[PDB]
């Protein structure tokens, strides 16, 4: 452990930059509340232009040794420096918002609800193409040679985005449990008619995140929905709100199935209320996303903001292309 | 041309024209089935060819609409012991093959299951092979070329059957209205989760009949459920039971779909209850089947009862085959 850390640190004098880097890594992987390795790499990352991972170190740095000097110091100039750069990101966001607020955009928005489709449902393991998935949708015949449970989490998602555009979207007033339900019942209801629509009975581990007990999640439920109609919540940037929402739904895993379809689905409510397109985590960035929900779990939001805010440029680029 | 067909007919059937005068009476009943003159001499018509059974449901059918008829009275005085001693050996004739019915028959049970489901929704108009429903429910594989409700009907049908067996079948206690919502949660899940297992919203009509109103929908199932409880139904003969518990649920209609499906199987889990095999209603028997619940709505359930009990004795009849 401190054997890699003083490797690190002699490779980094003179030259051999990647040798160093796998070598910090190492250390972290050893013992990742190593908060001289934290410290070390964090001020090696900030030579390279990367100062939020650098901050993002020198924070669960001091997580763990709250009077840590080195870490100290070094937090001390990049917590508002980073503040900075992050609402920087949050208003070049809102000119593009601004740009898509004002035949050809037509044409984009209808296949790009069949793509969100795609998406939300691969990146929990669907072997459905899009073209599989934009013939079930408009013949409601299946597809020969797939599963049947697959074919119904498509049905099942239509249905949901259906019923928040219909009835949760444009309609006034605060966001409730039986809504969160509601949108449960339709995500899962081709799939588990048993479960869909209700609260997890059982105990579930999801990667190394142990949710709260099925006996405390209608009181943290309760409070997750007091939370969205606060006005706190309603005080953030909205992708920092939406993103929020997100984690803490998904970290609650209220249902033994289609929390994160649920979850995307709440995120994009969020969104489309504060007047911004809906949003799609593609099937590729599924590795990057499990890895920021992890470093939420870990005790730092940040990254997951950052990546929900990465993923509304990109989607708001897509749209810039017309 | 009402009296002018009575009149015809009863010519007809003087020395001879036996099918001129059959399809007359039908004709004059078809004109208006209130008349009391026609019901009398159709009901003395049959009763030649040896059919007391209709004979008397034309005499009892010309009784409720004109209680002090001497002819009506006179013959049904005599009809009413006889055609209860008739039903009444019926049921000794299924009793004695249920007592013969207590690895060829194996083979019978598992392929009955199959043939169960392919009747059930066949008979709703369901345009699935029993190859296709055998491939569905052990693959669980897409049928290619066949829409997916229609799959999920299979997948639905299934998941309730495995249900009843396993925790409704063998429970001690009274059946309650929790059960049938459990059952119909199963049924229609896969095809409409957001009605499954839910009362009737709006009104219907089933052919020419208008269910309870959907206000009136739970009061009803309430007493239906103190009767299924009660001990007027439970000294009755299991089939009589199993078909007014049918009849009864289907004329009450408290749900959008799968009424037929949901009381076809609460008529099983009597049956096995009372020690007696599930009962399968064919895709060719539809026709009778709903000329049979017509002639219930309109006052007498009695064919009802000989159809399930007909149903009963060709289903142990085909276990008796091995
Ligand atoms: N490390 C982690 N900690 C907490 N939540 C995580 C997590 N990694 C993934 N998740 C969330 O949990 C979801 C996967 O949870 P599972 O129990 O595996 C099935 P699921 O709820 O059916 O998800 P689904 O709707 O994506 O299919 C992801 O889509 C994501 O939103
Ligand atoms: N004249 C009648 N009066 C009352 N019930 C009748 C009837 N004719 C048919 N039925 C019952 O009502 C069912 C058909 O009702 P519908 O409203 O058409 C759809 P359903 O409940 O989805 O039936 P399902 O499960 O057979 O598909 C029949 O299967 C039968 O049990
Ligand atoms: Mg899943
Ligand atoms: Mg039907």
């Amino acid at each position: 452990a401190r054997a890699a850390l003083n490797q690190a640190l002699e490779m980094k004098r003179q030259g051999k930059r990647e040798k160093a880097q796998k070598l910090f890594m190492h250390a972290l992987k050893m013992d990742p509340d190593f908060v001289d390795a934290l410290t070390e790499f964090g001020i090696f990352s900030e030579e390279d232009k990367d100062i939020i991972q650098a901050d993002y170190l020198y924070t669960r740095a001091l997580t763990i040794s709250p009077y840590h000097e080195k870490a100290l110091v070094n937090r001390d100039r990049t917590l508002p420096l980073v503040e900075e750069i992050d609402q920087r990101y949050f208003s070049i966001i809102d000119s593009k918002v601004k740009k898509v607020m004002s035949s050809a955009l037509r044409r984009v928005m209808e296949e790009t609800y069949y793509h969100h489709i795609y998406h939300t449902v691969a990146i929990e393991g669907n072997t459905l193409t899009l073209s599989e998935i934009r013939h079930i949708l408009e013949t409601r015949y299946a597809v020969p040679g797939k599963s049947l449970e697959e074919q119904n989490e498509v049905i099942g998602m239509h249905a949901a985005m259906k019923y928040i555009n219909t009835t949760l979207v444009s309609r006034i007033g605060s966001v409730t449990i039986s809504d969160v339900l509601e949108i449960h019942r339709r995500v899962l209801g081709y799939v588990d008619p048993v479960e869909a629509g209700r609260f997890r009975t059982t105990q579930v581990l999801v990667g190394h995140h142990i949710p709260p007990h099925p006996q405390d999640v209608e009181k943290q439920m309760q409070e997750f929905v007091q939370w969205l109609n606060s006005e706190e919540a309603m005080n953030l940037h909205p992708v920092e709100f939406a993103a929020l929402a997100h984690y803490k739904l998904v970290y609650i895993h209220p249902f033994i199935d289609g929390n994160g379809r649920t979850s995307r689905l709440l995120m994009n409510l969020i969104l489309m209320q504060a007047g911004y397109p809906p949003i799609t985590i593609r099937k590729e960035q599924r590795s990057d996303y499990y890895h920021v929900l992890e470093a939420a779990n870990e005790g730092d939001v940040r990254p997951f903001i950052r990546f929900i805010a990465k993923c509304t440029e990109t989607t708001l680029d897509t749209l810039l292309f017309a």
